[PDB]
């Protein structure tokens, strides 16, 4: 199977500068080389160059709408391309707002795909409900069909086409949801596993249920959008929005290991890694490393170990 | 539902000065204001003023018996009063010896109540078994009917009437129990979930079991006495008796969330928060915040989120 | 029951100097005195003096083969001796290569014993598969009957007799296995619980299954070889090969508590504690203390508490 790394050094989805250095950090840690050591063919597409939209006036409360909408239109193009020729796309974030382009592009080639969203936040604020005009917290709002026309069109997002419905997404790791967002998920019947369900069920049963919910009827492509803040700040401290009480390093890998086993992984997002937010070099190293680990886990690396077929080690 | 905060800045239950600053810290952190944001009506009763018993000679090995017995008689009066008015009492500790008056007052109004004791210590030492004469580790001893007459009457506690039996209490979080105390709980058949049972069962099944054990037959009022040292020192380091290998921030919240769901919470105790024992300001802030979070969780705050009824956010 | 502590200050099993200071550190922390406080009779045999093999040329890639083989021949003699007298042997590591002599000695007296191996590593590399010639990662290879003749005889190990088969061993805590080793355990059908099974099942079910697998048919003596690196680096940082995503302090004690309850503990190994690898004195103290705790847990110490029989504390 082919793998194609796509860097998206973008950061207008939110106020904190740094996330755009995410892809560099993950590469510097040997992500690409370590991936080659797996049974997958790897091709690094490089980092996309995003053209800055001059005079990008805020839309009501939404900030940098055009720059974000354009950077995402570009990314969607690229992702659709690699997806078209049957390769698995792996996007390296900047901020999670790039998930708009990532998933959009993916859905063009695979319209029946489902989304597993490992986050601490639902990122489903609509331009009307956001308290801050930060777009990294509104990705899903622009993707859901059920949210079509429930908020004014935003400058630069006209190209977007709601590709997935409320029945095709499942949240895992939730613990910091705004009143508005909570209203939305309850109202639309979205499936989720907040930290309370994780604590209650254990990470084993949670994964078991997310699959029977999304793959029960039809087996379809899987798009994993992983926000590094879904793990507890103790594991991934170098991010913009820390939230105590999150998934452990162990649980994170267990999610990625189970997803690898389904053989349906089609698209991946490793978002919000911000190298400039580490209080100590070690905090940044901790974060990058676990991000990398999760990525390799998605593509086979098992904790029980791995050995190359047909090779008699004795 | 009405909520009434009652401050109990008391500390003769133990040697370390500081716990009496507990209530101030919790208020300074915005506990009261944050509670008003919930669906509950909140009334701050203020801090009780405890009259110091001059010439409080120790009783055999028990220290400050009269000052502790008096402060607890006063608190019980106050708690019975608010309970009578049908409000939920929330006591802010000082040290855990105030649970004597808190639960006593509560039981006067609701004699059929049950006690969930989240601690690391059983606090069931009798005046005869204590190694130190500290009363904060003997609360339960003065409350259990089964321990009546098993120890000499103490100066200042004559007013106390054993209100609950061994079948009405369940311990969660245990990991530091004295030989005497362990003898007592084994002998009296007290239900408990030490860290081993939590590890073995998972916090979800532990809660499930504690409810069917205490509410299986009759649904009754619940009294949650929460000793902040029940969580691991990494979450609540500002306390007098830290003990490694404790409940996690996540588990703690899961206990409070499940208790909120029962709709039976009638009395709450947030004890042993000692602002002066933090090695760094951050340790104190860590402790106060998680204490505050547990309190709001007991009253509705969910990690999946909250939204106000009848409000169409779209 | 009698308990006999045997120090094995050895370190050619691996490159990092320091592990030989392991026994001293554990004693300095009061291990022996704390053990005497249990219901067990304790006898300290002292530290074995290992004679250095001059001109110990490496065997192909294997380092210090003769010094390691001799030190292990000596240890086995001593362990067989105490085992013969019906006492429980507790070996204090140096490096884990000493498990060769520890288990061998034990098996001489109890040929039907089983081995529970708490590690992050399988330590089952054969002289041919090792990437590094370090022996501390090949102990099990010299003990398995199924691996007899699958690798050239090594200088100084001729005295070794493969004592246990693939059906008598169970691994718990695995998360860093080499391709070769993974091939071996898969090919030989060895039972194991890597971190993914621990995450999926919970430490409670894991223990339940390890017993029904090794004690289902016949109840036999148990040999617990505990590599302190099996726990997460956050609990035992002072070791040569830390690996993130490991057993928690709680889980570790849960394993030792359940093993105590079986009443079948016959042999124990507390290995890889390296006092010189602690970044801060606290890291070393953290490590030694938890190592000591696990040891006392193996011999009765429970988190729910302990009290001496026949003593009426009231
Ligand atoms: N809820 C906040 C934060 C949302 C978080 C977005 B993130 O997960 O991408 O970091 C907002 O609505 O702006
Ligand atoms: N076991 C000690 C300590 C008891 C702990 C009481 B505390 O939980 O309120 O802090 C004693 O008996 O004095
Ligand atoms: N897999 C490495 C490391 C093995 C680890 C051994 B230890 O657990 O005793 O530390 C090697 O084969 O040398
Ligand atoms: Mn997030
Ligand atoms: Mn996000
Ligand atoms: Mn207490
Ligand atoms: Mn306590
Ligand atoms: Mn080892
Ligand atoms: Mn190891």
């Amino acid at each position: 199977k082919p793998i194609e790394i796509i860097g998206a050094p973008f950061s207008k989805g939110q106020p904190r500068g740094g996330v755009e250095k995410g892809p560099a950090a993950l590469r510097k840690a040997g992500l690409v080389e370590k991936l080659k050591e797996t049974e997958y063919n790897v091709r690094d597409h490089g980092d996309l160059a995003f053209v800055d939209v001059p005079n990008d006036s805020p839309f009501q409360i939404v900030k940098n709408p055009r720059s974000v909408g354009k950077a995402n239109e570009q990314l969607a193009a690229v992702v659709a391309e690699t997806q078209k020729n049957g390769t698995i796309s792996v996007v390296l974030g900047g901020d999670h707002s790039m998930a708009i382009g990532s998933i959009s592009g993916h859905a063009r080639v695979h319209p029946d795909l489902c989304v597993i969203w490992v986050d601490a936040h639902t990122d489903i604020n609509t331009p009307l409900t956001t308290s801050s005009g930060n777009l990294h917290g509104q990705p899903v709002a622009f993707l859901l069909k059920e949210l079509k026309g429930k908020f004014p069109d935003v400058p630069g997002f006209s190209w977007v086409t709601p590709c997935i419905s409320a029945k095709d997404i499942v949240y895992i790791g939730l613990r910091d949801v705004d009143p508005g967002e909570h209203y939305i998920i309850k109202t639309l019947g979205i499936k989720y596993f907040s930290m309370t369900e994780v604590d209650k069920l254990g990470i084993g049963k949670v994964m078991e249920e997310t699959f029977s919910y999304l793959l029960g009827r039809k087996k379809r492509p899987i798009h994993l959008s992983f926000d590094v803040d879904g793990l507890d700040p103790v594991f991934t401290p170098a991010t913009g929005t820390p939230v105590v009480g999150g998934l452990s390093y162990r649980e994170g890998l267990y999610i990625t290991e189970e997803i690898y086993k389904t053989g349906l992984l089609s698209g991946l997002d490793i978002m919000e890694v911000n190298p400039t937010l580490g209080k100590t070099p070690e905090e940044v190293t901790r974060t990058v490393n676990t991000a990398v680990a999760l990525t390799l886990s998605c593509f086979g690396t098992k904790r029980e170990g791995n050995h190359k077929p047909e090779t008699d080690y004795l």
